[PDB]
C-alpha cells in the first residue's frame, strides 16, 4: 500500500532548510519526528533525504543486500579533512576494504588485552587530577573526559602522549577539531556555501586542517624515528598489507586514517562518558547500584582486563546512556536498487535514508512508555532486544570498528570513577546538548568527594 511521503513546512527555493537554523539540528529533527511520524522527507537546495525513526523501517534499512552506507552531506563535508579514510569512504571505494582488512585485526579481542595497560595509564591520570583538587573547585566533566579519551586513543593506537592533563586549556588539536566539526555542521545550513561571505570560514577551516596535519607528521616522526618494536594501530597502517591485493596503504591514505582515528576514536567516547555521569547524578539510587558494583568487583588498586569485562551493570548504564542520547545520532544509507521500504514507500536507486538513532531508541513499541526515563535494567538480557532495535554503533560491515575499544574504555574509566569518588550535582544542572555533528553535553559540572582509596602504580 503506497503511502505518500509526509514532509514538514516548506520554504520557497530553500525547501526545508530554514527549519534547521539552530545549533541543535539533530534535536530539531527529533521534534519533527514526534510530529510527522516514523518517516519524512527533508529537502535542501541540492539534497533530498528521508529520516527514519521507527524500528520497523530501520529494520529493513539495515538490510545490507538492499541498502549500503551513504555519505550524507555531513560526511561529504568531513571528507574534506577525513578524506579517503575509514569513516568517510564509500564501500565500493578501493581503500575501504583495503584498510578494513588491514586495521580490523588491530581491534581483535587479543588487541584489546594489549590496550588495557595503557588505558589504565590514562585512566589513573584522570583519577590523579580529581584526587588533587581543592575542596572549592569544580569538575568540568566534558572537558576532562575529552582529556581522558584523546590521550587514550593517541597512546593505545599511536604510542603518543598528548598529555592533556598536563595542559590548562584544551589541546591545540581539539580546538582545531571542534571548530572543524562545527564548520562541517552549520555549513549544512548555507544555501550558497561558495558565496564569498564564508571565505573567512573556509580559510579558518583549512588552517585547522594544517594543525591536524602537523600533528600527524609528528606522530609519523616519532614512529619512524624509532622507537621500540611495536604492534598497535599505527604499526599496521605502515606495515600491514591487504591479503586480497597484497598492497600496503599509500601515505596519502595513511595520513587520512590517523586523522580519522584521532577524531572518531575519542570524540563520541568523551560524550558518552559525559552523558553517563549526567544520568548517574540525576538518578541517585541507580548511581548507588552502580557505585556498589565498582567497589564489589574492582578489589585491586588498578583494574584488570578481566575485572572490566565483569563490570556488567556499568556496561548496562553505558548502553542505556547510548540509548537515550547516542553521541553519533545518525548514519546515512542509500538504496542499491529500486525498492519499496516497509511495503509503503517506494525508493529510486540511490535514494538516501537517514537513520535518526535517538528516535529509534525512543520507539514506544519496542521499549515501552518510559522511553524518556533512565532505566539501565532494560539491558538485563541483550537477547530480549529485537534485531536492529538498538544501534548506537551503526550497522553491518560499516559498523563501528572501535566499539569494543570504546565500551571497554568507557567501562574501565566509569568504574574507577565510582570506586574512588562520590558525586554531587553542584548546580541543578539543566541538560544543554551541544551539537557538532556528534552530541556532547555542555557546561556540565560536578564536585567529587574522594573515598580516599589509593592506587597502584600503573606498571606494564
Ligand atoms: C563511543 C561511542 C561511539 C559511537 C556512538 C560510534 C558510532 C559510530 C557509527 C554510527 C559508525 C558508522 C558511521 C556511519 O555509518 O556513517 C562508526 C564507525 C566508525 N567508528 Fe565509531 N563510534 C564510537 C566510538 C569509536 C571508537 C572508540 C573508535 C576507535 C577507533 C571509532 C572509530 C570508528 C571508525 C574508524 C568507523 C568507520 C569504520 C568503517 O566504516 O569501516 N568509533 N562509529
Ligand atoms: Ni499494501
Ligand atoms: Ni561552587
Ligand atoms: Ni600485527
Ligand atoms: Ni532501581
Amino acid at each position: 500500500t503506497i503511502k505518500e511521503m509526509p514532509q514538514p513546512k516548506t520554504f520557497g527555493e530553500l525547501k526545508n532548510l530554514p527549519l534547521l537554523n539552530t545549533d541543535k539540528p539533530v534535536q530539531a529533527l527529533m521534534k519533527i519526528a514526534d510530529e510527522l511520524g516514523e518517516i519524512f522527507k527533508f529537502e535542501a537546495p541540492g539534497r533530498v533525504t528521508r529520516y527514519l525513526s521507527s524500528q520497523r523501517l530501520i529494520k529493513e534499512a539495515c538490510d545490507e543486500s538492499r541498502f549500503d552506507k551513504n555519505l550524507s552531506q555531513a560526511l561529504k563535508f568531513v571528507r574534506d579533512f577525513a578524506g579517503d579514510g575509514l569513516f568517510t569512504s564509500w564501500t565500493h571505494e578501493k581503500n575501504w576494504k583495503k584498510a578494513h582488512n588491514i586495521l580490523l585485526p588491530s581491534f581483535s579481542q587479543q588487541a584489546m588485552k594489549g590496550y588495557h595497560a595503557m588505558m589504565v595509564d590514562i585512566a589513573v591520570q584522570l583519577v590523579q587530577k580529581w584526587e588533587r583538587l581543592n575542596a572549592d573547585e569544580h569538575i568540568e566533566v566534558p572537558e576532562d573526559m575529552t582529556r581522558l579519551t584523546l590521550d587514550t586513543i593517541g597512546l593505545c593506537g599511536f604510542n603518543y602522549r598528548f598529555n592533556s592533563f598536563y595542559r590548562d586549556q584544551p589541546h591545540p588539536f581539539i580546538t582545531s577539531m571542534v571548530r572543524a566539526l562545527d564548520e562541517a555542521m552549520n555549513k549544512l545550513q548555507r544555501a550558497n556555501p561558495d558565496d564569498p561571505a564564508y571565505d573567512e570560514n573556509k580559510r579558518q577551516f583549512q588552517e585547522d586542517i594544517k594543525v591536524m596535519n602537523d600533528l600527524v607528521d609528528k606522530i609519523i616522526a616519532d614512529r619512524k624515528a624509532s622507537g621500540e618494536q611495536s604492534d598497535d594501530l599505527l604499526t599496521h597502517m605502515l606495515n600491514g598489507k591487504d591479503p586480497e591485493t597484497g598492497e600496503p596503504l599509500d601515505d596519502e591514505n595513511i595520513r587520512y586514517q590517523i586523522i580519522t582515528f584521532l577524531i572518531a576514536g575519542h570524540e563520541t567516547t568523551s560524550g558518552l562518558l559525559s552523558f553517563a555521569l549526567y544520568f548517574l547524578v540525576k538518578n541517585p539510587h541507580v548511581l548507588q547500584k552502580a557505585a556498589e558494583e565498582a567497589a564489589r568487583v574492582l578489589v585491586d588498586p588498578v583494574p584488570s582486563y578481566k575485572q572490566v569485562k565483569q563490570l556488567k551493570y556499568v556496561g548496562m548504564v553505558l548502553n542505556e546512556a547510548l540509548r537515550l542520547w547516542p553521541t553519533a545520532p545518525a548514519f546515512s544509507l542509500y538504496a542499491k536498487e529500486d525498492t519499496v521500504l516497509g511495503g509503503e514507500y517506494p525508493l529510486e536507486k540511490g535514494d538516501e535514508l537517514m537513520v535518526l538513532i535517538p528516535q529509534l531508541h525512543r520507539d514506544k513499541t519496542i521499549w515501552g512508555d518510559d522511553v524518556e526515563e533512565f532505566r539501565p535494567e532494560r539491558f538485563e538480557n541483550p537477547s530480549a532486544i529485537p534485531q536492529h532495535a538498538f544501534k548506537p554503533f551503526g550497522n553491518g560491515q560499516r559498523a563501528c570498528i572501535g566499539q569494543q575499544f570504546a565500551l571497554h574504555e568507557a567501562t574501565l574509566v566509569l568504574g574507577m570513577m565510582l570506586k574512588h569518588f562520590d558525586f554531587e550535582d553542584h548546580t541543578n544542572y539543566e541538560l544543554d546538548i551541544k551539537e557538532t555533528l556528534t552530541l556532547k553535553p555542555e557546561g556540565f559540572v560536578v564536585k567529587a568527594k574522594s573515598k580516599k582509596i589509593p592506587l597502584g602504580g600503573i606498571p606494564s
